[PDB]
């Protein structure tokens, strides 16, 4: 299943903490000291490395700021439940604390939720937003591809999903290599294992899963994701959409139909992907971006 033949393993980034309501939150701070600045947000169950090969193509040219998420990489552990609105929470609040005004956003899974909700509710401070495999309503359970279906109603669970994510730490050791086409390395894997070596910390990835969008709940959750969407279809901002083949999210047909319904939207195939698309193609991803940020301002 897992196909293969030089993706970057390591993280060559200096450590920066800031203190956001009361909790350290780490990221990533490289490029010029000033100016608009790139925001890239992870999400499940990342943290900033995902971004490691992408980072290099944008830092010569803007400053790159990315966080990990509270709960996540090196951020610190709250005793929080995690639910979407603590994200919220703490990521309004950490971008303010780095006194961030205008942004161009480059968004993931979670990370997606997070910044188009606060594209929505800040509209006038995003020039632009790179996305892939992104959050939208899923209706029902017969959308959810075959492969993962069973495993993700089993997550959606409080007994049964807590035994597997919780005690066998199944998202990290079984969903997250699954994501991606070619085979992670231990290297990354490590790196990914990081944050959760303990059981006690991986409350944040159990709860992520419990709160997509599907079949109507959790309500909060979709109504939010219906707000934010509705807000990109009529959105003038610049937006890069990337999709892989088969993709999960955004299957190739979606990426078609949003080419269309999104304005000023322009899509970018990376070939093979699933879920983690950086990860099969940080180059294409990475490149294209750098490619389109001249045309964003100036
Ligand atoms: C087929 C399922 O797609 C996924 C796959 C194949 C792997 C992973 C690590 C995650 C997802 C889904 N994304 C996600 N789950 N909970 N919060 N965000
Ligand atoms: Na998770
Ligand atoms: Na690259």
């Amino acid at each position: 299943h897992h196909h293969h033949h030089e993706i970057g393993t390591g993280f060559p980034f200096d450590p920066h903490y800031v203190e956001v309501l009361g909790e350290r939150m780490h990221y990533v701070d490289v490029g010029p000291r000033d100016g608009t600045p790139v925001l890239f947000l992870h999400g499940n169950p990342t943290s900033s490395y995902l971004w490691r090969n992408i980072i290099p193509h944008v830092a010569p040219s803007h400053r790159c700021i990315a966080p990990d998420l509270i709960g996540m990489g090196k951020s610190d552990k709250p005793d929080l439940d995690y639910f979407f609105d603590d994200h919220v929470r703490y990521l309004d609040a950490f971008i303010e604390a780095l006194g961030l005004e205008e942004v161009v956003l480059v968004i993931h899974d979670w990370g997606s939720a997070l910044g188009f909700h606060w594209a929505k509710r800040n509209p006038e401070r995003v020039k632009g937003i790179a996305c892939m495999e992104f959050i939208r309503p899923i209706p029902t359970w017969d959308e959810w591809p075959e492969f993962a279906r069973e495993t993700f109603q089993a997550f959606r669970t409080a007994d049964v999903g807590r035994e597997l994510i919780i005690d066998q730490n199944a998202f990290i050791e079984g969903a997250l290599p699954m994501g991606v086409v070619r085979p992670l390395t231990e290297v990354e894997m490590d790196h990914y294992r990081e944050p959760f070596l303990k059981p006690v910390d991986r409350e944040p990835l159990w709860r992520l899963p419990n709160e997509l969008p599907i079949a109507g709940e959790p309500a909060n959750i979709v109504a939010l994701v219906e707000a934010y969407m509705n807000w990109l279809h009529q959105s003038p901002v610049p937006k890069l959409l990337f999709w892989g083949t088969p993709g999960v999210l955004i299957p190739p047909a979606e990426a078609a139909r949003l080419a269309e319904s999104l304005p000023n939207c322009k899509t970018v195939d990376i070939g093979p992907g699933l879920f983690l698309l950086q990860e099969d193609n940080p180059d294409l991803i990475g490149s294209e971006i750098a490619r389109w940020l001249p045309g964003l301002a100036g």
